[PDB]
């Protein structure tokens, strides 16, 4: 079992920290598009073997 | 026979590194939206052919 927290706090402060626009094309959107949770127990195994 | 790899991987760096946003009018779009890969199997064979 794993806390259930939500990514929007840690997407919200980085958006803050990097303008991110709606309008424009930046590097920090190609980062938070390519987020995904969905391997997360996947790799905390790995974590654990190594 | 060439492999198909699309076009959205080049444009969206090409998006980023050069800053590209819908409002404003730059000259990196009139670049992007004069791309066609209609003709490329014809400058292909002059590649060869050169």
């Amino acid at each position: 079992p794993v806390d259930a927290r939500t990514l929007q706090s840690a997407t919200a402060a980085l958006a803050a920290d990097t303008g991110q626009a709606v309008n424009r094309a930046q590097h920090v959107s190609m980062l938070t598009n390519r987020l995904t949770t969905a391997n997360a127990p996947t790799v905390r195994a790995i974590t654990v073997l190594t």
